[PDB]
């Protein structure tokens, strides 16, 4: 998948303003991430789209149909989208299986086709052995995965996922996220993810909308957000940074306590502001010979948002490395791989 | 702080084993992190400590007093610890102010001392302007912080914190955890945190217990857990790693297709195994000319699991970086330009 457009949307609770003149589009098949500080309005936005909250002005359209505006306000039932709530509350008196079955057909999961879709959701999320559990019989991350499976089962053209993975250990989240998003993309599905995992957003988002106090500071690709953030607030939200008051010079540097540093800016010389350094930009020299120095050949370089993925031939194997930046090889190909420190060795009774 | 002793503790549900021969110890004022894959038994362990669940076997003692055993089983209200449940669960019919007041004195929050302590908790967690709200008027991360404020207000000698920060954006979680753990340490408090944030555990834990399928895989300092893991299983849970089939040599190197690499092991030469390299150990050379170079002097050097914390006098600042004798001269390089934001 669905297109979505939200135009000038605003929402207040009593004297409490929360969404302030928000505009946002989602293209068919697009994976959009919405991120921002606690309390900035993410869940309220999703609830306004799904019809659980009523905006007090603005417009919302979904796949070419107005669903909210000065003269329309469709019931939740008439809004063709899926919405995994941040609470992920399951029906207490239903089994995991029957929770997942709920949004398919008559809800009972008696048909072979339902059984097969439900089992596929259980396998994706790694909870097949818990199909007969009731929700009170589950850990926090097991309950989270069952809620995710139930949301995903009907495979809506648009799905809104409000922190679908926040209770899950890293390796688990990484597997589910990759398998799930590949499958959404394979099927042309549109999705909006709320996340506060910076690496997740940078890796998987087509575009990221960064919110602050009910407004959108910036909506951009991961590469543009990270390297060309609109604001210092956006820059600090998307990554760690070390900041100093600074005065811009005319030669592409700025002065700060640390020193005179090259800086990306087109503002006039004499502008005052703040300069930000990413911790990965620093190194200290000289350096000891590395534990191992190996000769390597660069096969392929692929820029990502905040790193470059390098394909390598070193010794007699090929590795892929993620590094803050690419090496300068007068050759374009000839490099030296360093290992810092001993590796670990495990005798592996496999 | 209060010391804690858990001894050969187990628990099954129905006929479903969930905690299996847990032993675990906490010295006064120690900060322990418990981590492990989803379903491994972290919350069940905490519930058994707090008396919400009853173990089948084993002993729990608190500051030297046996609280669970074959012959003893102190009710919840009698166990002198605080416990922040992974759901948080605020009292829905009380404001945030009265929720945080609840564990102080008569719960009314009418004494100047109570008002002061509630203000301290509202400020630590950044929710001062929400203190008049009810829980259903709050965002998920605000509800989480109010629940944390409520649990921390009585300042118990032992506090159990099951995922107290999981709904919070990075800057917020960093500030709250730095301020709060510094305060706990300054006051000598003992704390057990459950987390799945690896950096967090490695930075703040005095020890980390890694659980797997109901058992303790390894309990150790962050340095030991990360640099001497018990298990390729434990190694990969605590951090990333690139692996290679390798064969052990006798000079403390291992053969693998990448080369003859120095390795840490005591095993017998000839042992075939897996070599594991952490991503931080890799670099590719040569690097580009640096955008800038700043002369620096090393002030101090604090070893951590994945890096060393170095204090440096450079230009006209002191900078502290995660990246050598503590008085040496060195040069800081900056790779690429910094960003500049007009005021
Ligand atoms: N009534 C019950 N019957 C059977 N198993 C149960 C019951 N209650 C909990 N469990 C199981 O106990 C195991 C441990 O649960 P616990 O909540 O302690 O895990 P956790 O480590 O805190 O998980 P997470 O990281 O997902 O929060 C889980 O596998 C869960 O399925
Ligand atoms: N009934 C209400 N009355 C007044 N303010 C409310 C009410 N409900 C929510 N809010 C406020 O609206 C703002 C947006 O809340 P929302 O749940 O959308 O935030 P969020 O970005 O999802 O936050 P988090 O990251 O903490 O989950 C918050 O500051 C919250 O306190
Ligand atoms: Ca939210
Ligand atoms: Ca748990
Ligand atoms: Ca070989």
């Amino acid at each position: 998948t669905a297109a979505l457009h939200i135009g000038h949307l605003s929402k207040s609770f009593q004297n409490t303003p929360v969404l302030n003149d928000i505009s946002l589009s989602l293209d068919p098949g697009e994976i959009l991430f919405i991120i921002g500080a606690s309390g900035c309005g993410k869940t309220t936005l999703l609830r306004c789209l799904a019809g659980f909250e009523q905006p007090d002005s603005g417009e919302i359209s979904l796949s070419g149909k107005t669903i909210f505006s000065k003269n329309t306000n469709l019931p939740v039932r008439e809004r063709r989208l899926g919405y995994l709530v941040q609470e992920g509350v399951l029906f207490p008196h239903l089994t995991v299986y029957r929770n997942i079955a709920y949004g398919l057909g008559n809800g009972k999961g008696r048909t072979a086709q339902e059984r097969q879709r439900i089992e596929a959701m259980l396998e994706l999320t790694g909870i097949s052995e818990l199909a007969g559990r009731y929700p009170h019989e589950l850990s926090g991350g097991q309950q989270q995965r069952a809620a995710l499976a139930r949301a995903l089962a009907p495979d809506p053209e648009l799905i809104l996922l409000d922190e679908p993975f926040s209770a899950l250990d890293e390796q688990l989240r990484r597997q589910i996220r990759e398998d799930m998003i590949a499958a959404l993309r394979a099927n042309g599905k549109s999705a909006v993810f709320v996340s506060h995992d910076r690496e997740e957003a940078l890796q998987y988002a087509d575009r990221i909308a960064v919110m602050k106090q009910g407004r959108i500071l910036q909506t951009a690709s991961p590469h543009e957000l990270y390297r060309q953030p609109a604001d210092l607030d956006a820059a600090l939200f998307i990554g760690e940074g070390i900041v100093f008051p600074a005065a811009l010079n005319a030669d592409g540097t700025a002065d700060c306590r640390l020193g005179r540093l090259p800086v990306q800016s087109g503002a006039p010389a004499g502008t005052r502001g703040t300069l930000l350094i990413r911790p990965e930009q620093y190194s200290l020299h000289p350096h000891s010979a590395p534990a191992a120095s190996i000769h390597a050949v660069v096969l392929k370089t692929t820029p990502k948002a905040r790193h470059t993925e390098i394909s390598l031939r070193a010794g007699q194997t090929v590795l892929t490395l993620n590094l803050p930046s690419a090496p300068t090889l007068s050759d374009g190909i000839s490099a030296v791989l360093h290992l810092d420190g001993p590796a670990l060795f495990f005798p592996g009774n496999t």
